[PDB]
């Protein structure tokens, strides 16, 4: 995250950092808990990824030094990519991760709710993406979750930030037109909480962006409410 602060503890139940244990253990992506057996993630999060047994899902966490060796996690059973995903820019970069085991919920882990498509015409003013990415571009992973306040865009405005791309219906865009303040390398993943009625919403999923917070580049995400039908349709047994 570019241009945040530190999270308050509990800030975020719902999100999840995604570890890999190959070669050695480290975070790789964000991840939102939609579910008690439910992580809504980004497809491209799992580009190289052969088996979900090198992955570990922990939940409740701030800082990842709060992960060693001896810290309980969730072993992933199944990696469920949208059929229609390629890559990130195109679109559909969406994935779900089945649990071994279920989250039991408390204020430190709980799960967030989906946007309903009588939403669509909704204004979220207040959004905001968390994640332990990049502060900046040569940055690293960062200890501490971070969190930045950052308005929605409509398609057509960003659109225009991206010519040589095609922002579809089933992506969104938040940022400021002068930048400062954007998900980076690490937030992919990762939830764009939109708090709407004293109630929060997942908006969107941290997918893309060309570079981090640069002016007139708005970070895009993916369009989660366009995949409610997807996601109930994967999450039934
Ligand atoms: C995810 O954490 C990041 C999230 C990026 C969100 N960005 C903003 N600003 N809100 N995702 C990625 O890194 C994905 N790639 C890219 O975002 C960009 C796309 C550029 C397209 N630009 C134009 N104009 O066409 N690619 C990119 O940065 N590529 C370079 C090679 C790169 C260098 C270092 C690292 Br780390 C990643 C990419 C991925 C490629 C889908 C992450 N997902 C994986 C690692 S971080």
């Amino acid at each position: 995250i570019v241009g945040g602060t530190a999270s308050v503890r509990g800030e975020w139940p719902w999100q999840v950092t995604l570890h890999t244990t190959s070669p050695t253990q480290r975070h790789l992506c964000g991840g939102s808990i939609i579910g008690n057996q439910w992580i809504l993630t980004a497809a491209h999060c799992f580009y190289g990824v052969e088996s979900p047994k090198i992955l570990r899902v922990y939940s409740g966490i701030l800082n990842q030094a709060e992960i060693a060796e001896d810290t309980s996690f969730f072993g992933v059973q199944e990696i469920i990519i949208h059929d229609q995903y390629k890559m990130a820019e195109s679109g559909y970069d969406i994935a779900l991760l089945k649990l071994e085991t279920t989250v039991n919920y408390a204020d430190s882990q709980r799960p967030i709710s989906l946007p309903s498509k009588g939403d669509r015409n909704v204004i979220y003013t207040d959004c905001w993406v968390t994640g332990w990415g990049y502060r900046k571009l040569r940055d690293k992973i960062q200890n501490t979750l971070q969190k930045a306040k950052i308005p929605l865009v409509t398609n057509e405005e960003c659109q225009k930030r991206y010519r040589g791309h095609k922002i579809t219906h089933k992506m969104i865009c938040a940022g400021y037109r002068e930048g400062g303040k954007d998900a980076c390398k690490g937030d992919s993943g990762g939830p764009l909480s939109c708090k709407h009625n004293e109630v929060w919403h997942l908006v969107g999923i941290t997918s893309w962006g060309e570079g981090c917070a640069q002016r007139e580049r708005p970070g895009v995400y993916t369009n989660v409410v366009e995949y409610v039908d997807w996601i109930l349709e994967k999450t039934q047994a």
